[PDB]
């Protein structure tokens, strides 16, 4: 199994930059509007205290630099909303996809695609952690760059970047601008929580063990969800939602092997361990792969 | 981070070939799309194909290619190795600038994997010692290109033909030609016994000190033959002085000498990990060169 990514052609095309004095970063062009950080109006001594709405009310369209490569795109209206800028531009992007803009949960993975000055640099898949962090690649330059997912021809943005951690860990917005974690767009001293490992993307990757021909961790018995839920977080799991149950049912229906089966032979795992053996080659357990991973992998 | 290249440029070339029930990937570039030969063969022909045999019996109309909604015409075809070259009616719009090119093993590149023409998904793979990859493939993959991209140049390195009985890939460069001993016949192919990427590993350790994580370092040095004999003897490539003289800029960036880190290497060989991990990983990840290293941290 690899980490693997989303073509990144059409988020490519929504690519741009945003200058404002000279802090530059990236942003999203789509249809008539981009969408980039607010810290852009900031200057670097602004972000230790920044006060948002005084320092916008002190701009008008005409301090915003929007470009397309080299090419400049007149803003024509701006606003705040939440931890994000609009920039209405006078100009509609050609290359604007089908798309939505979504908030993931926790568990939830998506393709980022970093980017500098606009230019698209790369391409990598994420899980977003349960303390609302993801472990990606940033350099300085790249807040803007946003992360994915593509269901058919729609493009659903889940991510846009604002700010690395110090366990060089990532946090940033949904595209309205609100934080995933407790995070603020401020230059002070913050903190990731202690992460948990991801419960139903261990049971996916079990599953895809399954598929696979790998099973001899199927256990006799089962047990409720309030039960394995109450173990897990013993063992530093996040507990299973019922959307979480729900989203496990085609592997569940793939392999006959109920959820709540599969919860009690990864219960034994937690209790006994592994006594030595492997899962699909590895003594640990992987939770950066969610059930539809498992499926476009397995496909 | 395992970070591909962005693959927009290379969607813009996927169409679908379609040869009597056989469908597979193919890579437009001005007039002309490549895809494995082996499209043309039944199921029958796949068991011992006189591939010139069986080309010259095929007119351009057995060929269907579709971009997109748009099937385009096919106005003549030949044969480079094992791959099939159709000319057509129409130039690529949509064609970067581009070369080819054969990668040395250790070297990594980026996979636009795709099924009836369309991406469905990119990822890092590197081209094995023993000439496989280990890559995600299913049916309907081939034509399926690996590539690096320099500048605005797409550099084509690595077109997709089969699956081995191991799990791992192998097919061709641009030119038709085989990484590897394998051949584009249906039959079981083992490959060669595989080998670690000694210079990717070192890479990987400097990554890990860069961002933190020096729990593995100790404070020893060795030469570089004496590294290359224990490296040897647990089927890791030996070490070159290029290599030496390739990771130097991690060396300056983080105050380690490369006989210093192999050092550190040797005695993870020897010990194992001892139930600790490096950035993430339980076993030691051969599929970064000093370059992707370099790129990604700075
Ligand atoms: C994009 O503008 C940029 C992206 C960063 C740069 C390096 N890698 C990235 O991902 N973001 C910021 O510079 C960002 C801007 C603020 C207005 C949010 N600042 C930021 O990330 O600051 C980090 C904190 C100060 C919030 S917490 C922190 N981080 C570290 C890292 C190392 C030591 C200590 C530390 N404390």
């Amino acid at each position: 199994f690899r980490k693997m990514a989303f073509p990144s052609g059409k988020v490519e095309g929504c690519m741009v930059q945003v200058t404002c004095g000279t802090t530059t970063l990236n942003g999203l062009w789509l249809d008539d509007v981009v969408y980039c950080p607010r810290h852009v109006i900031c200057t670097s001594e602004d972000m230790l205290n920044p006060n948002y709405e005084d320092l916008l009310i002190r701009k008008s369209n005409h301090n915003f630099l929007v470009q397309a490569g080299n090419v400049q795109l007149r803003v024509i209206g701006h606003s705040m909303q939440n931890c994000v800028l609009k920039l209405k531009v006078d100009t509609a992007n050609p290359k604007t996809p089908k798309y939505k803009f979504v908030r993931i949960q926790p568990g939830q993975t998506f393709s980022v695609l970093a980017c500098y000055n606009g230019s698209p640099s790369g391409v990598y898949q994420c899980a977003m952690r349960p303390n609302f962090t993801i472990k990606g690649s940033f350099l300085n330059g790249s807040c803007g760059s946003v992360g994915f997912n593509i269901d058919y021809d729609c493009v659903s943005f889940c991510y846009m970047h604002h700010m690395e951690l110090p366990t060089g860990v990532h946090a940033g917005t949904d595209l309205e601008g609100n934080f995933y974690g407790p995070f603020v767009d401020r230059q002070t001293a913050q903190a990731a929580g202690t992460d948990t490992t991801i419960t139903v993307n261990v049971l996916a990757w079990l599953y895809a063990a399954v598929i696979n021909g790998d099973r001899w961790f199927l256990n006799r018995f089962t047990t409720t969800l309030n039960d394995f839920n109450l173990v897990a977080m013993k063992y530093n799991y996040e507990p299973l939602t019922q959307d979480h149950v729900d989203i496990l049912g085609p592997l569940s229906a793939q392999t006959g092997i109920a959820v709540l089966d599969m919860c009690a032979s990864l219960k034994e795992l937690l209790q006994n361990g592994m006594n030595g053996r492997t899962i699909l080659g590895s003594a640990l357990l992987e939770d950066e792969f969610t059930p539809f991973d498992v499926v476009r992998q397995c496909s």
